[PDB]
């Protein structure tokens, strides 16, 4: 199933132009996918490319050789993936690809790769491919084999919540829990094996652990009052969280290899909504010491919080990127809340959203895109912005309200 379907708002007109072709399929009768389709709609929801519309190709070559590199670049198109499929005779198939320049070094081959996969993987294939150009001509590792976590309301009855997982796209979607009550918070562990998420199924809030492959749930607390915002630590030892049990927010860590809990702050202000930094060891987090909420950032081993959002009437819900240089923020001002990006090397801010009640912003694991939510009140639905605020696209759920996003680590 595919709930989740991105429709592009604001493309970026002056993105990279590329030739996609159609995959030349081997077999008998109709091509079971359109890999040259996938490739191209990921380059596009990449925000850095323009693949040429496939009624105006200049050629559809099924080989390298076949390639005409004056017709592309003529066109200022100076790479072209051309690529095949084939049936194997064990069941599976093999999708291949090459990238063919048609600018500086025309007809050379600048990659090229071919995968033996099952009926099952044959998205992921074509996402393969999509990576390796996109990496090959933009230096940036691709986010096409990745997944993201989300909430939908249903019209259902009895567990109207279901913890959703899907490709990035929204393909290969599938329940990780249903619930009578709302799920909040999921968070992936580093090695996207895992998902902690907040549940109220006892009536109360409760943070757990679920392992996705079998479905096995780890509990992690379930103190008087709340218990959430998860965050793993990259390096795999550690979550975060917060607990309000002593009157007031606090963060805690739980060593993952011993489930010991250890308070992180203790002091009068509401800490909340941690987030890390690629060392395991300082986080960013939430804080009310200054009154309206800020992001603040601490060392969890000791020494004093640092304030970091000096420029806005009120920050929250910070998300770290992966290489600590970064960090994006639902940022409110006048009345407006929208998703913003402040730079951690500059200390420069800027609004990256122009939808209504923005929330919970998480970064594709390459720092390029933001998914995020908007509330619509009753209703709800994802969006995605890239980090320098040129693509925008709209992310709904055909089958409810979808909300509480988290996109994956590389798989
Ligand atoms: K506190
Ligand atoms: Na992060």
């Amino acid at each position: 199933s595919n709930a989740v379907r991105i429709e592009i708002t604001q493309g970026v007109d002056s993105a990279r132009p590329i030739g996609v072709v159609p995959f030349k399929w081997a077999g008998p009768g109709a091509a079971p996918e359109d890999i040259g389709g996938i490739v191209a709609a990921d380059l596009r929801n990449s925000g850095k490319f323009n693949p040429l519309d496939r009624s105006r190709l200049p050629q559809q070559p099924a080989t390298a050789q076949e390639v005409q590199p004056t017709a592309w670049s003529a066109l200022g198109i100076d790479a072209v993936v051309v690529g095949q499929v084939t049936p194997n005779p064990d069941g599976s198939y093999n999708v291949a690809y090459q990238l063919v320049d048609t600018g500086g070094a025309p007809g050379t081959v600048l990659a090229q790769n071919s995968y033996k996969v099952n009926k099952q993987w044959l998205r992921y294939a074509g996402h393969t491919a999509s990576d390796e150009v996109f990496e090959k001509l933009t230096g940036i590792k691709g986010a096409f084999r990745t997944r993201i976590a989300y909430v939908v309301q249903t019209n259902g009855g009895q567990f109207p919540y279901e913890l959703r997982v899907s490709d990035y796209d929204g393909y290969n979607q599938f329940v990780v829990h249903r619930s009578p009550q709302p799920l909040m918070s999921p968070a992936w562990s580093p090695d996207g094996s895992k998902l902690a998420y907040v549940t109220f199924e006892s009536g109360r809030s409760a943070l757990v652990i679920q392992t996705l492959a079998n479905g096995a749930v780890r509990q992690v607390a379930s103190f008087p009052r709340h218990n959430g915002a998860p965050a793993f630590s990259p390096d795999g030892t550690k979550l975060a969280f917060a607990l309000s049990k002593t009157g007031s927010l606090n963060l805690y860590v739980m060593d993952l290899a011993s489930g010991q809990i250890r308070q992180i702050t203790d002091g009068r202000s509401n800490n909340t909504e941690p987030t890390w930094f690629p060392d395991s060891q300082t986080l960013a987090f939430t804080s009310d010491q200054a009154g309206r909420p800020q992001v603040y950032k601490m060392n969890i081993n000791g020494g004093a919080a640092q304030r970091i959002t000096w420029e806005g009437s009120q920050n929250q819900d910070a998300d770290v990127s992966s290489d600590g240089k970064f960090m994006v923020m639902v940022s409110s001002n006048n009345g407006q809340q929208h998703i913003a990006k402040q730079d951690l090397v500059t200390g420069g801010v800027q609004v990256l959203s122009s939808t209504f009640l923005d929330e919970t912003p998480s970064l594709a694991p390459n720092g390029t895109m933001v998914i995020y939510s908007s509330s619509q009140g009753m209703g709800s639905v994802l969006n995605l912005v890239s980090t320098d605020g040129r693509f925008k696209a709209r992310l709904p759920a055909t089958d409810g309200q979808v909300k509480s996003p988290a996109w994956s680590p590389y798989l």
